[PDB]
């Protein structure tokens, strides 16, 4: 997002947390 | 708050840094 | 848990995400 | 899964590692 | 790739940063 | 403390490892 | 930032990655 | 052990934290 | 300093953050 | 290797995974 | 480097370990 | 070391950064 933040992936159902630009 | 974020709590007697959702 | 974890904390509402042993 | 673990996602191109809740 | 990398996601979009082996 | 030691908390209890400025 | 953010520097160049407050 | 995990190493010495798969 | 630490650099203007050995 | 990588050690028993400079 | 990488700075003398794209 | 840092393993000859608690 510049940062990088952790964050729940809102695209799909399997509790997914990634890196965000 | 979802992200991650490495924030400073609210408690004064060792000031904790915790992560807030 | 030994291993450490980042784990929601049940105990308040404010999002807290500490380490877990 | 709560806590956030280290895992291989299900997906054979470029294997990847994602945070799981 | 072994190593786990901290890389952006494939398509050039997204603007994911995953663990890659 | 400055720096951001990662350390468990006080009360030998909770099991809780947080950010210790 | 108080929160600590991972960003890229000023400047536009370095490429360096470090902690924001 | 998949996922990796951030334990700490056999022996009950060294007092070392790794991954383990 | 070996051991990585979490400390603010000395630098007034955007306060770093920076891993000190 | 500098830089630091998370990689697999060379064990066979409990496979570990530690970073390399 | 895209991946980010925990890298000594070789750009001064206070063993500074940052983020590199 | 309670509190956990990243450093220099000094027990051998492959840049092994480990956990230390």
């Amino acid at each position: 997002v510049a940062c990088v933040f952790a964050c729940e992936d809102v695209g799909s159902n399997k509790g997914a947390i990634i890196g965000l630009a």
